[PDB]
């Protein structure tokens, strides 16, 4: 699945890993994250992520 980088701090949201400590099971696509999910390291909103693909 896809990976998305937090442009502020460099954390990688990996769809394969999810973010289970913050309520997100493995296999959850970035588009399916709740509107108020934020980067677990720096607190940046979803707007500040970029998908790692051309
Ligand atoms: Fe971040
Ligand atoms: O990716
Ligand atoms: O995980
Ligand atoms: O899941
Ligand atoms: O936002």
């Amino acid at each position: 699945m896809a990976k998305w980088v937090c442009k502020i701090c460099g954390y990688i949201y990996d769809e394969d890993a999810g973010d289970p400590d913050n309520g997100i099971s493995p296999g959850t696509k970035f588009e399916e994250l709740p509107d108020d999910w934020v980067c677990p390291i720096c607190g940046a909103p979803k707007s500040e992520f970029e998908k790692l693909e051309d």
